[PDB]
């Protein structure tokens, strides 16, 4: 499943890496702080695409995509709604964790096996 | 007027474009398989989805004036009347389409102002 990518996917993975070192906020969908849903729904908002606010309802917009054809701007669901990122490439993810730690860069291999939480849908808005 | 206060759209072409680092230059090109200077630019204000001149010149006129210690990410830099155009993404780095050699890259725009020859003729908030 490699379905057709545009200008707003790789736009929305450069806007949500731009905001990496921005504060974890709960409830937060702008750069004075986001929460995980909060920052993929901003940096599709910012492109030009209105996604669903939470990761559950992001996990049903767009098309489905396989693990290996990734793209920037790929949005991960984890564990049915738990949590959820987007793919910057090179095995990279950027999301919003917790107040310690902000928006960061990490990688989607690390959370999937350790994190305790699975990838339950990779969708290409 | 001066130095008006920035939206999404300014933050989010900054973002755009540095994401867009390591793109290939080329003559005329305005999408990621290649970009000149003002491509880059009008490229990444489409994206964040605003309309913007074309070229480096008309660039020169696009939004609202600003001045140097005010710049913010986002801000458009014309260089020598539209000789070369880039976009200001804070700490005082630029993003912009040099040349075929170097492609898209991010440097200091005081390096630039200091020996390339060029001068600021233009700082645009879109």
């Amino acid at each position: 499943l490699n379905p057709a990518g545009s200008g707003s996917n790789s736009s929305a993975a450069g806007i949500a890496a731009s905001m990496v070192g921005s504060p974890y906020v709960w409830g937060g969908s702008s750069p004075a702080g986001f929460d995980c849903s909060g920052l993929t729904s901003y940096a599709y908002a910012q492109a030009g695409i209105s996604i669903p606010r939470t990761a559950g309802g992001q996990a049903s917009v767009g098309s489905a995509v396989s693990y290996g054809n990734m793209q920037p701007g790929d949005l991960i669901v984890w564990s049915g709604g738990a949590h959820v990122s987007i793919y910057v490439g090179g095995g990279q993810m950027v999301h919003a964790t917790n107040p310690s730690t902000g928006v960061i860069t990490s990688s989607v291999s690390f959370w999937s096996n350790n994190s305790g939480q699975s990838i339950t849908a990779i969708r290409r808005p």
